[PDB]
């Protein structure tokens, strides 16, 4: 079996193995990489994204999220609270504010010390969740607007042709912006790529593992636990890594830095943080792999996890008994 410690490989393809986005996806498991339920690809030196980000200042941010903590250093929880539009300009300005900003560290094992001793006091606001891309239209090689579409692969897989549509989405971020502890929905696949910008940390658990994480999450959110049977699908619980290691949680950590793509896996939690004012685009995706954990997904019937018009379909072809009491939780 390969990478049995389940530890986050990191690849570099060429610029020939770089054309083929579903082969090297399909490589990299070939060497392990899922088991980790994260990885890192830096792509080719002679590969850009686009060819200048000098012109992002008027992308309009309609919504965004103040994030406000409750709870121990370790362990909380966050809500968004809604604030009034602005643009990237102005939301840049915002996070190189003293109030926002990175403060002074050594390098960024003491950044990510800071972060978890500190994260609870204050409040930053994160651009997530916009709809839309930077990729130019004319990079032909990893571009995330340019994928094969989740429908596409479960018709391919399936036979079944299906409603819905599969598009990018922009995350802007400063100093504490918080990523809660998820899979995907469906535990598809993500990608995202890291146009500009501070780095990201994530934390991942492997998928073989991710029981393990859930059972200690009901411990530590019991009120949470009782109120939904899968409320990590609400993407509002942080857990530290101190905390993980104290209960014996498998787990591994990795900073993402600008310029450089990670992919996470099938029901592969992961949470994290950004260093300082950065631009990340991230979209879902799927393989053949996939499909036999899209039928085996939690959903959260709550309520409260209110997701995308294209899920919809994914329940009513891969979990036909859930979709009733799901879809009266969409309602
Ligand atoms: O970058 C973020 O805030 C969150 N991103 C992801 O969870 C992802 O790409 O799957
Ligand atoms: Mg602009
Ligand atoms: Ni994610
Ligand atoms: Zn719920």
């Amino acid at each position: 079996a390969q990478n049995p410690n389940c530890n986050i490989m990191i690849f570099h393809p060429t610029k020939e193995e770089f054309n083929d986005f579903d082969k090297y996806i399909a490589y990299m498991e070939s060497q392990g990489a899922h088991r980790a339920g994260l990885a890192k690809i830096i792509p080719p030196k002679e590969w850009k994204a686009r060819e200048t980000y000098d012109n992002i200042s008027e992308i309009l941010i309609a919504t965004p999220l103040q994030q406000v903590a409750s709870g121990r250093a370790g362990v909380f929880t966050q809500y968004h609270k809604k604030k009034k539009a602005m643009t990237v300009g102005e939301y840049r300005h915002l996070a190189n504010s003293k109030k926002y900003q990175t403060p002074p560290h050594q390098n960024f094992e003491d950044l990510e010390r800071k972060y978890w001793k500190n994260r609870i006091y204050n409040s930053p606001i994160y651009g997530a969740d916009i709809s839309g891309s930077l990729f130019d239209e004319n990079t032909k090689q990893w571009n995330l607007g340019h994928l094969g579409t989740i429908q596409d692969l479960l018709e391919k897989e399936c036979g079944v042709v299906i409603e819905g549509v599969n598009t990018p989405y922009l995350y802007f971020g400063m100093w504490k912006t918080t990523f809660a502890w998820h899979t995907e929905d469906m535990d598809l696949y993500s990608i995202n790529y890291l146009h500009l910008g501070e780095p990201k940390t994530w934390y991942v658990v492997p998928p073989e593992h991710g029981q393990r994480l859930e059972r200690l999450a009901r411990e530590l959110f019991p009120g949470s636990s009782r109120g939904c049977g899968a409320f990590l699908r609400h993407k509002v619980a942080l857990i530290s890594p101190t905390v993980l290691k104290e209960n014996g949680i498998p787990f591994n950590r990795i900073t993402q830095e600008a310029g450089e793509f990670m992919v996470t896996f099938p029901y592969g939690y992961h949470a994290g943080f950004n260093h300082g004012f950065n631009c990340a685009e991230a979209i879902n995706f799927a393989t053949p792999r996939w499909i036999d954990y899209g039928k085996m997904a939690s959903q959260c019937s709550c309520g409260e996890a209110r997701v995308t018009f294209s899920m919809d379909a994914f329940v009513r072809i891969l979990q036909p008994e859930r979709y009733d009491l799901w879809k009266r939780g969409q309602d």
